[PDB]
């Protein structure tokens, strides 16, 4: 040289713691882680896944820181576981972131560282190579954151714150288934892876868720818171896207993317885220119750898952518302 520281861690959702613102210164821271893977479951048924894551968871844791510172871481892976991992982151720169370096494987571880710177929230995440895615888716991753320183614121410136936171894451896833358908388962892882891837491719897823598962957150777991317060948430895723958212518520513020620187825106519703990344947112618450957271789409958330838741518490018122018446027628 510166110172360283360481831281711790925791888981888711938651975161851891821381513161925101511161013163312180830167430184470194540391852381560690571980891764784981595982397986688981896712848802418830059971378913588961495996896953992966870182620690464990888903898602892863886250871381935171611131811106510147650186861271460291370480891573581881273980052994046990297986695978490897690583881571991437987001954030840172280079390588990628770281991744390469880281790677680781298983056992181983490583560480780384870176620175942171930137711121816111962113895522881481795995991867490884091939694977990455697977990972891332598974788971993983877461876120871271850163824141610134010162713280936151618105647109214107013113310131713102928251319290718381938471975270968530888412895742997505894927697973596967067977033939018958258923778914497947496985154990281992690887076986698973292959287937896853295938578924993734386708894309778608398965588932988504947130954290892881478904438920987771828721118840217990778921988350928481218260018414018033514020818261923151963150878321894441890675891958894817888513968106877220928451428911018731718204956112317030935112951122978305996340870163822171720117512105935121316011218210828203838802947112977104993217895937990868994360974111964141814131818221617160018112018323119470529960718530838821978631995404919205628803378906995815518811268906797948994503878502968741947261718771718251417280018181119521019535016025616002019522019823017146119631229804128825016577
Ligand atoms: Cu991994
Ligand atoms: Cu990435």
């Amino acid at each position: 040289g510166l110172p360283r520281v360481a831281v711790d861690l925791v888981a888711p959702p938651l975161v851891h713691p821381h513161s925101q613102v511161a013163a312180g210164a830167p430184k470194v821271v540391q852381f560690r882680m571980s891764i784981e893977e595982k397986k688981m479951v896712a848802d418830d048924d059971g378913t588961t896944a495996q896953a992966m894551t870182f620690n464990g968871s888903v898602p892863g844791p886250t871381l935171v820181v611131h811106e510147g510172d650186y861271i460291e871481l370480t891573l581881v892976n273980p052994a046990t576981n297986s695978m490897p991992h690583n881571v991437d982151f987001h954030a840172a720169t280079g390588a990628l972131g770281g991744a390469g370096l880281t790677q680781v494987v298983p056992g181983q571880e490583a560480v780384l560282r870176f620175k942171a710177d930137r711121s816111g929230t962113f895522v881481y995440h795995c991867a490884p190579a091939g694977m990455v895615p697977w990972h891332v888716v598974s788971g993983m991753n877461g876120a871271l954151m850163v824141l610134p320183r010162d713280g936151l614121r618105d647109a214107a410136g013113a310131a713102l714150a928251y319290d718381r936171v938471y975270t968530i894451g888412e895742s997505d896833l894927y697973v596967p288934k067977a033939a018958d358908g258923n778914y497947s388962d496985y154990p281992a892882l690887a076986s698973a892876y292959a287937d896853t891837v295938a578924v993734m491719r386708t894309l778608t897823p398965s588932h988504a868720v947130f954290n892881g598962a478904v438920g987771a957150l828721t118840g217990a777991n778921a988350l928481t818171a218260a018414v018033g317060e514020s818261v923151l948430i963150i878321h894441s895723q890675a891958n894817r896207d888513s968106r877220p958212h928451l428911i018731g518520g718204h956112g317030d513020w935112v951122w978305t993317t996340g870163k822171f620187a720117n512105p935121p825106q316011l218210n828203m519703e838802t947112w977104f885220i993217p895937g990868g990344s994360a974111a964141a947112a814131l818221y617160t618450f018112k018323q119470p119750g529960t718530y838821a957271y978631l995404s919205h789409n628803l378906i995815e958330a518811m268906e797948l898952g994503a878502a968741a838741q947261a718771s718251v518490e417280g018181q119521w018122d019535d016025d616002l518302m019522t019823s017146v018446a119631a229804p128825g027628p016577a």
